[PDB]
């Protein structure tokens, strides 16, 4: 077991009730919301198929060129209450929110540099006003921060030279001031959410990575932290050198889920999933044809794979300039909640249940001991196998939207046929089991 | 590398006609009749729960009084061609048949026992009759042998005395007697299936089981031998000292199927599985309500889990006593044949398609690389997923039952949508899908 400084805090999960609300809530939505929806993929005439939020990268802009698009900041469509009623609707429980991306740009009025909403035409606290509407609706804040900043000359992707040592150091400290900020000014947050600490920069500064956690910690009572902030002494990122989840939870499942079957360690910890609704487009992008772009089943598929294996799921929007949402977001969230108002039963607070993956669908556990099936693929067997782990018995199954019993067969030793419903529910479903253990 | 003298015969898999034949039929039935169907699974005012087929050994009858059964044996209803008009309308391109099971009364009149069809008031040669009616439906037939025989008191389960080496040496004559008998009266026999050959008497005899294989090779040109009966010199079965499968197919998927991920290395060889539809029950018994009896859907999405994975799936039936098949077999038989008619172009002359299992359901792979989605789940995604091989594409789909044209969408690098039909076909359906290397 190698000595470390700066390695991982917590001996397995959380269990106060910060933590717990975090797990319970399950399901999030995503907020990529910065300059890059001005131009939208679009640079010069020229329209870039990489991720919109990126096109400073793909159009080669200087950050000064880049960040002269605040001169157009006017989302004069913006109306916070209505977000969060769009999310309320949804189903979500919580709203990660792009407080700063790698642009530079933030939506607080921070006393720490020229680039934020004070200066730009629109001038109001977005990230203020999004915080107390979600917060009246009963939602969950946390905040993304992006370490990586294109606005700061002082960041360097690598320390290659004396100089490089000095600059970064300005820029850590840069860094802390506005983290220190965005905890002061927003006291109802519960997570920070940090990317972009990928370079050799932040590798090379473990100790600081377990600064930010801490002090923020000492901040924000319950506050959860991701594991994509945390390198160790080593600059292994995510889980230190011993092995162990730094970190409140497992954040890099990022457009792809664990293995049902081959993947089972990720029950162990708290994790976090987030996905986008095109292929890779976070930030407002125009051109949606450029890529696949999901259907509502294909994204809450998803989220109940997500809870299946213990874990959250976090769906992403990519809000217009004008301030509105597209007509497919919007069209994804009524979706989303008309299906969550039916059968979140199986999703929030539920967890890993513990049975072998079947090709219907996912199982999901509720607090207390309610197996739920979620199914996804309609057998025309009209029979949903289900085998049960040792000592484990079906007791009654019950379509849980309208009560009715529902057909168990034992077909051979742990194993049951639990009918379909008589008449097919024309969605994704959910049947709940009785379950008992022996001993 | 460890030198053999009775282990594997052949390299890979046989790819002569016969065997081409034996593998593109893909789809059999068992046919266990014997004695057994009459008690049908009581003895004694005692309805035993165990296999109606090894009733004799549940309910401990002697030789002399379980034989005797041979007195009630005659089955008014029988008539060979109707069986084979059955299996013709099942889609069944092959009956593997019980010439004789454990209890060692013969289907046929062999000149070696009195233990015979010859010796009962039928009197009829069942199997003969049998043979010429599959035969004239275009249904090859296989052979069913039990080695073990507890008609013989020759047989010995292990040896381990000098009377146990003379007597248990007589029966592996009278054993070759039967064999060569069976070889020479239905020269149209397309394969031995060995079963009974489990005991360490057999094991330790590698030499005769290498000698009955070459034997019946040489009797019956291009016939079949499975796995079930070898052993090598070391004792070793199925699969000899070096791992080289022995016989043609391997025959150990009995009940049970290999896992669609974790089992591909069954591709690598033929292999022939089989089931029944009760839980445990090959003979004819008279009670299915004690244990779980499957569906037709449940059985085809068997035979189709099979094929998909290169393998065949023969499908059991227990005749009753009186040579007629009972309600819940005659519906199988109709349900398959329905379906089979359907769908039978992603079943035979099919193989395994070397793509990533999905939770759909299966593929399979037709002779002019055609790739079949064979659809036992239904998505309310309206799309099934494929994920494609390295430099693979798919370029159209389309509604095997009525030619209908189906989307394709690409969702990411080497994966795509395949929608549902704008009708959901209603029960297990096909696709079919082209395909394209680099
Ligand atoms: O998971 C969200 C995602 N994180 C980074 C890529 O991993 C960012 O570069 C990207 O723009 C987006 O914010
Ligand atoms: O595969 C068919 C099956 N084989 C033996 C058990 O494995 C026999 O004991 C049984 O009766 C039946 O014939």
């Amino acid at each position: 077991e190698i000595p470390l400084k700066y390695g991982a805090t917590n001996e397995g999960k959380r269990q106060d009730p910060a933590m717990q609300k975090f797990r319970d809530n399950r399901l999030g939505a995503f907020i990529h919301w910065g300059l890059y929806a001005i131009p939208g993929g679009e640079w010069n005439g020229k329209v870039y198929g990489g991720a919109a939020e990126w096109l400073k990268s793909w159009a080669k802009v200087p950050a000064d060129e880049w960040l002269k698009l605040m001169d157009q900041w006017n989302p004069t469509k913006f109306d916070a209450k209505k977000w969060a009623k769009m999310a309320k609707e949804m189903g979500t429980k919580y709203v990660k929110i792009t407080t700063k991306h790698h642009e530079g740009f933030c939506l607080w009025p921070s006393k720490y540099t020229k680039y934020t909403v004070a200066n730009t035409p629109y001038k109001r606290d977005i990230l203020g006003e999004l915080v107390k509407a979600y917060n009246d609706e009963g939602i969950d804040v946390h905040f993304y921060f992006s370490v990586m900043d294109w606005s700061n000359p002082d960041y360097r992707y690598d320390i290659k030279s004396k100089e490089d040592s000095i600059a970064f150091s300005r820029f850590l400290e840069f860094t802390d001031n506005q983290l220190k900020e965005l905890a002061t000014r927003y006291p109802t947050v519960k997570d920070f959410w940090f990317d972009g600490t990928w370079d050799a920069s932040v590798k090379k500064n473990g100790w600081w990575t377990a600064h930010a956690e801490q002090m923020l910690k000492e901040l924000v009572p319950g506050v959860a932290i991701n594991s994509r902030l945390r390198a160790d002494d080593k600059g292994k990122r995510h889980f230190d050198s011993n092995g162990r989840l730094m970190g409140d939870y497992e954040s890099g499942y990022e457009r792809r889920l664990p293995d049902p079957v081959k993947d089972l360690k990720v029950t162990q910890w708290d994790w976090e999933a987030c996905m986008t609704i095109p292929e890779n487009q976070w930030g407002y992008h125009k051109d949606w044809s450029l890529s696949y772009v999901k259907t509502p089943i294909e994204v809450i598929d998803r989220i109940v794979h997500a809870v299946s294996m213990g874990g959250n799921m976090v769906v992403n929007f990519g809000p217009q300039a004008d301030g509105d949402f597209r007509p497919e977001e919007k069209a994804m969230a009524t979706a989303i909640g008309k299906w969550m108002n039916r059968y979140g039963k199986a999703v929030y607070a539920c967890d890993y249940a513990g049975f072998e993956k079947q090709d219907w669908g996912y199982y999901t556990r509720g607090k207390n001991d309610e197996v739920y099936m979620v199914v996804f693929n309609q057998p025309y067997s009209e029979r949903l196998i289900v085998k049960t782990p040792k000592g484990i018995t079906v007791e009654k199954a019950t379509l849980l939207t309208t009560g009715e019993d529902i057909t168990v067969v034992e077909t051979t030793r742990n194993e049951y046929n639990v009918s379909v419903p008589k008449k097919n529910p024309g969605e994704p479903y959910v049947i709940q089991l009785k379950v008992r253990a022996a001993k």
